[PDB]
This record gives structure tokens, sequence and C-alpha cells, in this order.
């Protein structure tokens, strides 16, 4: 067991095995950078905030940790290492995640570096690529926002969460429907390109409705083909009253792009959920050429998440997450 050494950093304290040096701040669970002196890489020290605090907190650190230990895939977060301070599960009060820190994210590339249309077809395809794998695992990331995108000097990509959203979230989302499928995290991925290519973004919403708003003047009313599928009264009425907007054509919002980038962008941006390009199709997509190969594109292993429609009490979450601790396996 690796000897730890104590520091308080902002007014928070971090216990950490003397392997990982020279703590810097980079967030508030909180986050640290450090040096990993076993590799002399600077890598991202998340600290859980109070993990085992409720039921609903335990579930969400157990998730948090299996998630990220099945996560093995180049374009996706990945665990380097998972450690606590506790001696024994009596002692088990908090939780460290570490992980590969990438440069800088697409919000602070976009800021200072002005994307070429090769740009667009990398930065996009590296998501996509992510999100097969993802989905293949019957995950949905549900939170994609340039923000939680991490982008190295050669302008690589890795999917992250870092727990505006908005922004980018699918309208299904935001008129509440439960059942919720894969490809909200498709029209995130529009909602990002078309903001790559403008330089502006798509669908600046004051607030929900008005995004809801804009939302619907470019893609158009929903047709009766998807108003079918609506089992609400309520909801088909209002759908209807939030498309009063004067219609918004979609090519002519885009001008300058390239033609078969406009082409994807009208497949991603679908009102209907079901008639949403997927992650594998979009891969094949005759804008990704110089990138796709399917021999390179893989999906995951099974990942039991039977967890997921579980209640059980604090300290049995609490033990299932020490037990994903002591078992870990750091990759060579
Ligand atoms: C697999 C997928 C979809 C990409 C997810 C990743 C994460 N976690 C993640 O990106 N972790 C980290 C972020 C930033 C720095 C880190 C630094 C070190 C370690 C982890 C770090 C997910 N969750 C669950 C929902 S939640 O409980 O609201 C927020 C977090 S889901
Ligand atoms: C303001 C825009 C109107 C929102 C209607 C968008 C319809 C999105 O698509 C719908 O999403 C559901 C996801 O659970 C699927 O189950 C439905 O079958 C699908 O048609």
């Amino acid at each position: 067991r690796p000897t730890f050494y104590r520091q308080e950093l902002n007014k928070t304290i971090w216990e950490v095995p003397e392997r990982y040096q020279n703590l810097s701040p980079v967030g508030s669970g909180s986050v640290c950078a450090a040096f990993d002196t076993k590799t002399g890489h600077r890598v991202a020290v998340k600290k859980l905030s109070r993990p085992f605090q409720s039921i609903i907190h335990a579930k969400r650190t157990y998730r948090e940790l299996r998630l990220l230990k099945h996560m093995k895939h180049e374009n996706v977060i990945g665990l380097l290492d998972v450690f606590t301070p506790a001696r024994s599960l009596e002692e088990f009060n908090d939780v460290y995640l570490v992980t590969h820190l990438m440069g800088a994210d697409l919000n602070n590339i976009v800021k200072c570096q002005k994307l070429t249309d090769d740009h667009v077809q990398f930065l996009i395809y590296q998501i996509l690529r992510g999100l097969k794998y993802i989905h293949s695992a019957d995950i949905i990331h549900r939170d994609l926002k340039p923000s939680n995108l991490a982008v190295n000097e050669d302008c690589e990509l890795k999917i992250l969460d870092f727990g505006a959203t908005r922004w980018y979230r699918a309208p299904e989302i935001m008129l509440n429907w439960m059942h919720y499928n894969q490809t909200v995290d498709i029209w995130s991925v529009g909602c990002i390109m078309a903001e790559l290519l403008t330089g502006r973004t798509l669908f600046p919403g004051t607030d929900h409705i008005d995004q809801l708003k804009l939302i619907l003047r470019l893609v158009g009313t929903p047709g009766a083909e998807l108003l079918k599928k609506i089992s609400s009264e309520s909801a088909r009425n209002y759908i209807q009253s939030l498309a009063q907007m004067p219609k918004m054509n979609f090519a002519n919002v885009f001008i300058g792009a390239n033609p078969l980038a406009v082409d994807l962008l009208e497949k991603m941006l679908v009102l209907d959920s079901d008639k949403r390009i997927t992650a594998a199709q979009a891969l094949a997509h005759a804008y990704f050429a110089q990138y796709h190969d399917p021999d390179d594109e893989p999906v995951a292993d099974p990942y039991d998440q039977s967890f997921e429609s579980r209640d059980l009490l604090i300290d049995e979450w609490k033990s299932l997450t020490y037990d994903e601790v002591i078992s870990f396996v750091p990759p060579p």
C-alpha cells in the first residue's frame, strides 16, 4: 500500500499517494492537476464530493466508478487509477479517480484557433467514433457539449463528463419524454458541428422555450408521421404552438460550408429521434471519407448495468463501490 500525504487546497483537503506530486487545482466533486511521477505525465485527479452522503449520491458514486472502469477506447475518457486513503470498509469515506490530463476543451480551442473544414471532419469524426462505442454498451451520454470535449495539441479528441448544457440538449428532453433514446447525443453532435462551421451558437435561446422556438423554425413543424407518436394531447398542441416563428430554411444558415457537411447536419438535426442518423451510420457518411475506417471503430464489451434498476441501502452501495476500487487493475 503506497504512502500517502495530506494537503489543503482551496479549503479542500486532499490525501494522495506520494506518486502524485505537485497538486494544483483546476475546478470544483473537485479536480486537481498533478504530476504522475510514475510516467512523467500530467494527470487529472477527481476527488468525489460527499460520495456516500445519501442513497442517491452513493449510487451515483458506484455508477461513475463502474462507467470509468469500463471505458477502454481512444476517444473516450479512461481510468488510469482509483484510490482511497482508507485502510478498510469501515474507514471508507473518500474516492479518487485519476485520468490523463488532456490539454484543453473544444471551447478553449475555437476561441483562439479558427477551424478549417478539415478540422471539423477530424473532430466530429472523433466524437462520432467515441459515441458508436458509447452507444454500443447501451450508455447514453446526455450532456454532450464543447466543455465535455477534450482536445490535445494534435487536435485529437476524448469524450468525458464534467457533470450552457441546454444549447446542445435534444428537444424531446426539453419537453420531458421519459423514454429517451441514444440519438439525443446525435442532436448534440449536430449542435456542436453547426457552431464549428458557423462560429455561432445554433440555438441561443434566452430560456428553454425560446430555444424550442428556434429549434422549430429551422427544422420545421412536426410532420404527421411524428405527431402520431405523441400520446399526449397537451404535448401535441404545445409543439404546434411553439412552431409559430417564421420558417427558416436550413441550407441558407450554412452557406459557406462544405455541401457534404450540410447534408450530414440535415441528417442529425432531425426532430423525430427515430429518423435521426446513428453514430455507426454517420461514420460511413461521405463527409468522413479522409478518416472513416470500419476495421478501426470498435464497439464495447458487454457492460453489466443491472445495478441501474436496483434500490439498495447506503452501506450496500458503499461496499459495492469499495469492491470496485480494490479490484481495479490499471492499464499496463
Ligand atoms: C462514460 C461517460 C459517458 C463519458 C461519463 C464520464 C463521467 N465522468 C467523467 O467524465 N469524469 C471526470 C471528468 C472530469 C475530470 C475527471 C478527472 C479524473 C477522473 C474523472 C473525471 C460520467 N459521470 C457520470 C454522471 S455524473 O455523476 O453527473 C458526472 C460524471 S459519465
Ligand atoms: C419542440 C420539438 C418537438 C419535440 C418532438 C421531437 C420528437 C423526438 O423523437 C421522439 O423521441 C422519443 C424519445 O424517447 C421516441 O421514443 C419517439 O419514438 C420519437 O419519435
